[PDB]
């Protein structure tokens, strides 16, 4: 029951890999300790190969079979539709990996003959053959981090032709089914602001609240053939077209169960017997499996009045505390049950009695004050990775602007407002790129966003409180300050000074740019302007946002 078996061939790159931080004229205004910032390359893939290769022991009890019975019952109410080639072709990101059949993502999007004719022949083969393993490509990811070096994470994905067919058969399923099965526990249905409301309300709902979070050591590699087979039966509970049932069955047996791994040089690297990281069902199947395992473990641990919040492998549990001594024991049992379900932890969970202490999605809840001085809870995180990645994005244009994603999702935070908003609006002003659409990742999906619509966007997911946040917790300010010292980032006083200029340059331009300067940079000036609800904020067509997660799913909205 090994996750992977390797022939010997190496995980080869598709190009020359840049590991050191590229420097330009704008770099030093943000970061000075360039050596601390790096990117991962195929040279450290062998380390991760060793880390992701292990044997899986799974023991399934009555708690497991009970939860699944309930899950299949809720799943039976779902009616899902098949997607047309055209619909699936428009969901493909513009820079998605090109086919080994002589066409790219842009040919797929333009609905070219070579692309559409190939998509049709792959679909026909999926309905006619349900046994032959589908070929996947194994690659080492190029991600930017700060030191204290991590080995490169792997990405396993099928051909562009298979990916369009996956969307056709399972896009509606992976988008609709998770909320029906899990209700209010599906985290991807929440905006950052709505997620806080849920956590705070849930914490307040308990007499003596206890909370903890769970992180699985290599979740994708812990996923067994049984787990993937169990996910298929959940999808098969839906009311589906006959063509969609055969395509799901086929994709399961040929792609999702496992298959061979191929490098950039066309060599067989080995065989995969766990979850593929770069398929449409990556996020859905991980959330369902984690939820099934954790719900049954919650029962095994005899945890009182549980409230789960799942998104991929990330899980948060808020319940009624039975005393510190019993609470430590309950969590030991939870861990032991999860381990038997083929999901051991990275670090053992610990009971927490303060919401600000729970860490999930590399984040935590913190307290700040709004304009009136009323306490307001918001979601934050350590700025080290966002800043290291913003530093890379200062010197090089990338397909996913992390800074933009971070400004959208962490808008109320001290670091995103003072550093990110200031630095990039200063660049967009200078380069006259204020009206240019930029791509960013939100819950694993790719979105083209206009930087001028940022104030309206921030109001819908955080409310007017985000533009008025002050008097941050001592611990948060200390975390930002230590991080700036570590990376050689100018202190927050220099950022205040720059923000007044950015604000002034923005206000001068009028229209949407003045609204940007007015709302986003009100914190910089002493003579504050009245920030009222933006009429434009309500008009925003945010349909498609916070519906589901698509990490590794190759989705574009
Ligand atoms: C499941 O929760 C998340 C997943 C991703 C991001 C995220 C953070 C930054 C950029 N893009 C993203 O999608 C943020 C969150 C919360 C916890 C802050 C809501
Ligand atoms: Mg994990």
């Amino acid at each position: 029951h090994m996750s992977y078996t390797w022939t010997g061939a190496l995980i080869t790159p598709c190009a020359a890999e840049e590991s050191k931080l590229p420097i330009n004229a704008l770099s030093n205004s943000l970061l000075r300790h360039h050596n601390m910032v790096y990117a991962t390359t195929s040279r450290s893939a062998g380390l991760r190969q060793k880390k992701v290769t292990f044997d899986r022991l799974q023991v399934l009890d009555d708690h497991y079979r009970d939860v699944l019975k309930e899950m299949k019952a809720k799943a039976s109410t779902v009616k899902a539709k098949l997607l047309s080639v055209e619909e699936a072709c428009k969901l493909t990101p513009p820079h998605s990996a090109k086919s080994k059949f002589g066409y790219g993502a842009k040919d797929v999007r333009n609905l070219s003959s070579k692309a559409v004719n190939h998509i049709h022949s792959v679909w026909k083969d999926l309905l006619e053959d349900t046994v032959t393993p589908i070929d996947t490509t194994i690659m080492a990811k190029n991600e930017v981090f700060c030191v204290q070096r991590k080995p490169a994470r792997l990405i396993v994905f099928p051909d562009l032709g298979v990916r369009v067919c996956e969307k056709m058969a399972l896009y509606d399923v992976v988008s609709t089914l998770p909320q029906v099965v899990m209700g209010s526990s599906y985290g991807f249905q929440y905006s950052p602001g709505q997620r806080v409301e849920f956590l705070v309300n849930t914490w307040k709902s308990k007499k003596n609240p206890m909370g903890f979070s769970y992180d699985t050591r290599c979740f994708d590699s812990t996923v067994t053939e049984n787990d993937i087979r169990v996910e298929e039966s959940i999808y098969q509970c839906c009311d589906l077209a006959p063509e969609a049932r055969q395509a799901i069955k086929s994709l399961t047996e040929r792609l999702y169960i496992g298959g061979p791994l191929t490098n950039s040089k066309g060599q067989n690297c080995g065989y995969r017997r766990c979850r593929a990281s770069g398929v449409l069902t990556t996020s859905c199947g991980n959330t369902l499996t984690c939820y099934l395992k954790a719900s049954a473990a919650c029962r095994a641990a005899k945890l009182q009045d549980c409230t789960m919040l799942v998104n991929g492998d990330d899980l948060v549990v808020i319940c009624e505390s039975a005393g510190t001594q019993e609470d430590a024991a309950s969590l030991r049992v939870f861990t032991e049950a999860m381990t038997r379900y083929s999901a051991p932890p990275g670090d053992p969970p610990q009971p927490e009695y303060d919401l600000e202490l729970i860490t999930s999605c590399s984040s935590n809840v913190s307290v700040a004050h709004d304009a009136s001085g009323k306490r307001v809870y918001y979601l934050t995180r350590d700025p080290t990775t966002p800043l290291a990645r913003a530093a890379w994005e200062t010197a090089r244009h990338t397909p996913v602007n992390s800074w933009l994603g971070n400004i959208i999702m962490y808008a109320p935070t001290l670091w995103a407002r003072m550093i990110l908003m200031t630095h990039f609006f200063s660049i967009l002003l200078a380069q006259e790129q204020l009206e240019k659409a930029l791509d960013c990742q939100i819950y694993g999906a790719c979105y083209s966003i206009e930087p001028l619509d940022l104030p309206q966007i921030i109001e819908r997911l955080h409310g007017l409180s985000a533009f008025s946040l002050h008097s941050y917790s001592p611990g948060e300010i200390n975390r930002v300050a230590s991080c700036l010292r570590k990376l050689g980032v100018p202190p927050l006083r220099v950022w205040r000074h720059r923000a007044r200029s950015v604000r002034a340059r923005l206000l001068s331009q009028g229209g949407r740019a003045a609204t940007c300067g007015k709302y986003l940079f009100n914190w910089a000036v002493k003579t504050k302007l009245k920030l009222t609800p933006i009429p434009a904020a309500s008009r925003l067509d945010l349909s498609g946002w916070f519906v589901a997660g698509y990490s590794g799913g190759d989705i574009y909205h």
